[PDB]
DNA sequence: GCCG
DNA sequence: CAGTA
DNA sequence: CGGCAGTTACTG
């Protein structure tokens, strides 16, 4: 509900690509609140009443109804669409997009022929369209299975779980998030080397984006893969290997959504605790600015439910975390 | 941008 | 580190 | 005034 959002969503992306992350966050929250309410908004007071919507935002919602158009939109820089185009290249963010624009680049052809690309950005440009597409969850299953098969091939005890949007039950997935760990709490160490080389053997992996294979403590692998046969597109792969003791927090984190994690972490903070993909801690010592000064104590969290419990929150199935 |  | 994830 | 997730994990 509420298509007075699609117009704010435009301003949100504009601010975001331009690097004004906080203002963009504000819009994201407001847009989210509107899309989450039960009835069409038709009153200034009805807008301010909504948490996440202030005078400024409501003031704009008023015009969206009293005018049917937002004057602010007719003043967005012409650079925005190009910044969005550029920042949609994997490995390039607002800073790079703005730099390229300042240098006169206006299209991907300009980037391809004149820009100095990092290894990651070159891969992103090579798969520009594929990286903007989502795959049916069915294909995500095959990819997760492909990774699990290669993993359990050298250690049948390894536990592999597809997380992210997949575990949240979404019909399509941006990429495939696979969490790998081992019940014995030690057999997870230094497996990337073997797993990745195995996946490379069968020609499954096509490009590596983030993979510190010289570090025996590598925690993640971000890359590209493709299943065999016709009609197959290059798909993004995200693999993390975590120690069993961090299984719950890691599973919770990797399942998301990102907004859900942020909300949960923000809550933990208001309660003198801290939550991360590594652990839930209590008695955390923070400064006047909120930065974690003291480590506090790690709380035992053998399951996701324990995390919710310790935070005094009712448990939520992955599908109920799709924020 | 919103909010404490 | 800044940038991007 | 000043936080808005994580003292998150790589890259160069
Ligand atoms: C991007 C991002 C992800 N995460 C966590 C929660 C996400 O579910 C998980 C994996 O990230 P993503 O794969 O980016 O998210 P997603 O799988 O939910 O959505 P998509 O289908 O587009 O891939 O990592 C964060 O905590 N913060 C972030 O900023
Ligand atoms: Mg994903
Ligand atoms: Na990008
Ligand atoms: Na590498
Ligand atoms: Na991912």
């Amino acid at each position: 509900n509420l298509h007075i959002t699609e117009k704010l969503e435009v301003l949100a992306k504009a601010y975001s690509v331009q690097g004004d992350k906080w203002r963009a966050l504000g819009y994201a929250k407001a847009i989210n609140a509107l899309k989450s309410f039960h009835k069409p908004v038709t009153s200034y007071q009805e807008a301010c009443s909504i948490p996440g919507i202030g005078k400024r935002m409501a003031e704009k919602i008023i015009e969206i109804l009293e005018s049917g158009h937002l004057r602010k939109l007719d003043h967005i820089s012409e650079s925005v669409p190009v910044l969005e185009l550029f920042s949609n290249i994997w490995g390039a963010g607002t800073k790079t997009a703005q730099m390229w624009y300042q240098q006169g680049f206006r299209s991907l052809e300009d980037i391809r022929s004149q820009a100095s690309l990092t290894t990651q950005q070159a891969i992103g440009l090579k798969h520009y369209s594929d990286f903007l597409e989502r795959m049916p969850r069915e294909e995500a299953t095959e990819i997760e299975q492909t990774v699990q098969k290669a993993a359990q091939a050298f250690n049948s005890g390894l536990l592999c779980v597809a997380c992210g949007s997949y575990r949240r039950g979404k019909a399509t997935c941006g990429d495939v998030d696979v969490l790998i760990t081992h019940p014995d709490g030690r057999s997870h160490r230094g497996i990337f080397s073997r797993l990745l080389d195995s996946l490379r053997q069968e020609g499954f992996l096509t490009d590596d984006l983030v993979s510190q294979e010289e570090n025996g403590q590598q925690q993640k692998y971000l890359g590209v893969c493709r299943l065999p046969g016709p009609g197959r597109r290059h798909r993004r792969l995200d693999i993390i290997v975590v120690p069993y003791s961090e299984f719950a927090c890691a599973l919770l984190y990797f399942t998301g959504s990102a907004h859900f994690n942020r909300s949960m972490r923000a809550l933990a903070k208001t309660k003198g605790m801290s939550l991360s993909e590594h652990a839930l801690s209590t008695a955390v010592v923070r400064n006047t600015h909120g930065c974690k000064v003291g480590p506090g104590r790690v709380l035992p969290t053998p399951t996701e439910k324990d995390v919710f419990r310790l935070l005094g929150l009712p448990y939520r199935e992955p599908a109920e975390r799709d924020w």
